């Protein structure tokens, strides 16, 4: 028995991996692998589309949307942004909500006037601030957030309204995991190895006319947009296990049921700490907790280690916590099982018991 | 009947794919996917490890030189190298010999100074230039070359002793096709897409004290330093990507490494070039003879119409990948390693066959 709660990457849905093993030498009756076709073939070009389309169609996201799939994960769309957006006279606007956040406005400070709208850092990152909070610029740019903190566990419930701004999402850990109203954003990225696909593509959906003399080639949006991703050689495998993954959520009925099976799997694993009598205790506050991030630790680090090297001995993987806060992380991103929630449920009461 | 002729992506060793099929959901006993796994496990570090080790012994890369696993292709790299090392007074200077060493050079025009040090441009690249037509400057910040001009079909036979400034290569479409004295280079990249399996990494070799110090102004993930530094996992690398490179490079040197590799790829390609060279003009290649490229064969039959029904009749017989790059039409045969003799050898037996009966 393996459960995996692995961070990043992380677990995919089996079908999509059982059908990728079983076409992986003869794609589509070419007698050859999807990793072997030209990415100029109308072979690999139909594989890049369906990704988009499915995208487009499970997200619900307007024509005047284009998909981007890149390459150089988050972090690199943490400095390509502001490349693009941040231009003289104006200002990158961040929320600040985790770990990740402070790594966004780490690369933005590097290439213009930054700014903190709002921020939790003081008290740990528990919470999302309330968006009556948010100071904001006129000559600001944009306003960046993270709408799940994947190292401190919490997550936007909602967004806000920003109409001075394009308002600027990094979703690495949250993206397709619930229905989203695409129209609040001027952009959302997200690497795709934790709710969409394996590592090695990065999703940026971005509003058209939002979006530069002197940038790089590689490092305009202008470039991939009208090129349609295919300017460069794009990571075709990671854009077909992409596809695979999409398919697998449409099969299940889309966001909206791919939604219900995560708040169930999350509604297992905080009905445990909460009925825990302080046993275990969560990182986050009740109104912040991640869907997708479980944190949580046991009363002494002492029991957190012991708590830690049993699972792995019950062969669950991934749930020691960021290096950076300790304790315990459950990921339950989209194609991890409801049955493995379980399982780590059964395991906690267990260890409870018996401590 | 298929022959896999693509450009890039291309045909990858069958024993690299079998051996993903075999393990695609349980890798290492771990009853995951190696794509399921942490970069920060023991099964994953030992991949990314490996792939290191294989590419050291198989080039014999120097303990002086560090190797890099990046994303974004060949293309970033025509940026992250002048934003590392164009500094202010110095030039990036150029050898131009394909369009690949035109889009590098363009790029570095957007951060520095430039110069074309040599170039045969002027007559659509038929040739490597002579290493004494070399401008090279004092202020030199490097000197680029292209190794293997893809869309051309023309190859360098050896590499020019430069020791005023880094030579640095874009070895996409050649690299560990045969033999490298490595110590040549201040660095050498490659999409991993035309010679070593996977879309979704490029390789890059480095000698690491021309590189491994942080370069002010430059975004974290732009800085050579930032992945020296952190072994090429300061965020998610592409892990799927990295183990195929792994599998393919297992594949080289199961079969012999870069001298038993050199052999197969001269006589493939003697196959094609012997047939041309035996078609009494009706097929020309672009290239001159002494330019010729081992991993990519570029050709034309006497006028368009015969161009159009070749690759036509290429395509119904199960030939994959023949046409030209759209930029210069034409025909191109992608024969990099582990494209297999038997296709060839089948090529052989279209062209002979077509012009007979023409
Ligand atoms: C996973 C993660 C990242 C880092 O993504 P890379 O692809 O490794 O660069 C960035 N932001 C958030 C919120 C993440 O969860
Ligand atoms: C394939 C190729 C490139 C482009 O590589 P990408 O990974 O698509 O950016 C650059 N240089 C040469 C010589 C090539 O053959
Ligand atoms: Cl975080
Ligand atoms: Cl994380
Ligand atoms: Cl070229
Ligand atoms: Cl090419
Ligand atoms: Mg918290
Ligand atoms: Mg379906
Ligand atoms: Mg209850
Ligand atoms: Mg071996
Ligand atoms: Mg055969």
């Amino acid at each position: 028995q393996v459960f995996n709660f692995n961070a990043g990457p992380s677990a995919l849905p089996k079908p999509a991996l059982e059908r990728a093993q079983k076409e992986l030498l003869n794609f589509n009756d070419t007698q050859m692998s999807v990793m072997e076709l030209s990415h100029r073939s109308q072979s690999y070009e139909e594989v890049h589309e369906q990704a988009q389309n499915l995208l487009r169609e499970l997200l619900q996201i307007p024509n005047d949307y284009q998909i981007l799939f890149l390459q150089g994960g988050a972090s690199l769309q943490f400095t390509m942004l502001p490349m693009n957006l941040l231009t003289k006279g104006t200002i990158g606007n961040y929320v600040l909500t985790g770990s990740w956040s402070e790594k966004a406005l780490k690369e933005a400070k590097l290439l213009g006037e930054t700014h903190i709208a709002a921020s939790t850092k003081a008290n740990s990152y528990q919470s999302i601030p309330d968006f009556s909070e948010f100071q904001l610029n006129e000559n600001d740019a944009y306003l960046h957030i993270t709408s799940n903190n994947t190292i401190y566990g919490t997550q936007y419930q909602n967004f806000p309204e920003i109409n001075h701004a394009p308002l600027i999402a990094d979703m690495s850990s949250d993206i397709l995991s619930r229905p989203l109203k695409v129209n609040q954003f001027g952009m959302i990225y997200a690497g795709a190895q934790k709710n969409l696909g394996p590592s090695g593509v990065t999703v940026v959906i971005v509003k058209k006319d939002l979006l530069v003399e002197q940038v790089p080639t590689m490092l305009q949006y202008a470039t991939h947009i009208k090129s349609d991703s295919l300017y460069n050689t794009p990571p075709t495998f990671s854009i077909y296990m992409l596809r695979n993954v999409l398919d697998w959520i449409k099969d299940l009925g889309g966001a909206e049921a791919i939604a219900k099976q995560n708040e169930e799997k999350a509604k297992i694993i905080y009905d445990t700490i909460d009925e825990s009598n302080g046993f275990y205790v969560g990182h986050a506050e009740k109104g912040s907790r991640s869907l997708m991030n479980v944190t949580f630790n046991l009363r002494n680090e002492e029991l957190n280690q012991q708590f830690l090297a049993k699972a792995k001995e019950q062969g669950f993987v991934g749930l020691n916590g960021h290096r950076s806060v300790g304790g315990c992380r459950a990921s339950i991103y989209n194609a991890v099982p409801i049955d493995a929630c379980i399982a780590l449920r059964e395991l906690m009461i267990q260890f409870k018991e018996n401590a």
